[PDB]
């Protein structure tokens, strides 16, 4: 039941959201990063300074070596390993066990994060972007093929963990309307942004710029990442709105903290960002609104805990727009693979203060009939 699946995610700020999984027979328990931005299932399989535990293939009598190596370079972080298959379950997910491809990570560089409490990654996107190539069936494809669980999952990520509901939509997790944007191509979860506003002010760019060279929904990525030209415009606009206070250059590069005395964070001086997503109907769109409570990410370090400190969680990208965790937080996001669309609604843990609230609103109509896809 979906009720059993609620609150099955945990996480630390800036360190992803993970779900408990078991691999092998007898089951070995691991925490696994939920990542809609990749398509490989991979687990630590040898000692590493940042690993609390790892997958021991020799103790699983159901493990099969595929006799193939694999290497995955992310934007930040990389690992290499050996491919195999084994039995996998999700204790607080569907009540099924399936045989899936698993990469056993034997060497890595800046992949594992000290203290994150996860030991592997679950790539939930499509085979087209799997390594070594698209012939390696991703986990979710295996799950659907072997169990006839409906071809859909949803994520409710909550900020300072959340729920991954497999096989359907849990209405207890959102309010208001669920708005759908088409998946443009089944590789990443690619979507189209048709308009961007900062505090109600249109950035006024050709809408193709927002999607150079793609826009994706990516739960494994912390920040909102924007194409260079869009990032520069966004920062200028956010700077203009918050000009009553000055921040270090390092802050806007996402590197340095800004801190305020406990409870005094001036949320009002920071603008709301509206991302308008292509709708299911021609030239219609809906917007999701992003508050500073989302794009100023709280740090949870005990050493900094006397005050409220934040990192600027918007970053420049060279590989397109990435709608990462800080964007997904507070929304219920439905990955409706069966109907090739992604849904957004305000979730039960949506961000708000007395003046403003995260929202999903539509429909909006645009006069210009240009296709915003970069292609
Ligand atoms: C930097 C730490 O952030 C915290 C971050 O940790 C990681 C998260 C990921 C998943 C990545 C994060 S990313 O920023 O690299 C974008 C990428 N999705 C798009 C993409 C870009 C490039 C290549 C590919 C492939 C896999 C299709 C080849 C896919 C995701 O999957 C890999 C890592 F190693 C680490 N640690 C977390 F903790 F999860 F929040």
């Amino acid at each position: 039941s979906f009720v059993e699946m609620v609150d099955n995610l945990r996480g630390k700020s800036g360190q992803g959201y993970y779900v408990e999984m078991t691999v092998g027979s007898p089951p070995q328990t691991l925490n696994i990063l939920v990542d809609t931005g990749s398509s490989n299932f991979a687990v630590g399989a040898a000692p590493h300074p940042f690993l609390h535990r790892y997958y021991q293939r020799q103790l699983s009598s159901t493990y099969r070596d595929l006799r193939k190596g694999v290497y995955v370079p992310y934007t930040q972080g990389k690992w290499e390993g050996e491919l195999g298959t084994d039995l996998v379950s999700i204790p607080h997910g569907p009540n099924v066990t399936v045989r899936a491809n698993i990469a056993a990570i034997t060497e890595s560089d800046k992949f594992f994060i000290n203290g994150s409490n996860w030991e592997g990654i679950l790539g939930l996107a499509y085979a087209e972007i799997a390594r070594p190539d698209d012939s390696l069936e991703p986990f979710f494809d295996s799950l659907v093929k072997q169990t006839h669980v409906p071809n859909l999952f949803s994520l409710q990520l909550c900020g300072a963990g959340g729920s991954m509901i497999i096989g359907g939509i849990d209405h207890s997790l959102y309010t208001g309307s669920l708005w759908y944007t088409p998946i443009r191509r089944e590789w990443y979860y690619e979507v189209i942004i048709v308009r961007v506003e900062i505090n109600g002010q249109d950035l006024k760019m050709d809408c193709k710029e927002y999607n150079y060279d793609k826009s994706i929904v990516d739960s494994g990525t912390t920040n909102l990442r924007l194409p260079k030209k869009v990032f520069e415009a966004a920062v200028k606009s956010i700077k203009a709105a918050s000009s009553t206070e000055k921040f270090p250059d390092g802050f806007w590069l996402g590197e340095q903290l800004v801190c305020w005395q406990a409870g005094t964070t001036p949320w009002n001086i920071f603008p709301v960002i509206s991302l308008y997503l292509m709708g299911e109907v021609t030239n219609q769109s809906f917007r999701i609104t992003i508050l500073p409570q989302q794009y100023l990410r709280p740090v949870e370090d005990v050493a900094t805990s006397q005050d409220d400190c934040y990192k600027f969680a918007i970053s420049q990208s060279s590989t397109g727009t990435v709608m990462g965790a800080v964007i997904m937080e507070g929304f219920y996001v439905v990955f409706d693979r069966a109907r090739k669309r992604i849904g957004f609604a305000v979730s039960a843990c949506h961000v708000h203060d007395e003046f403003r609230t995260a929202a999903v609103e539509g429909p909006f109509v645009t006069l210009d009939m240009e296709d915003c896809g970069y292609n």
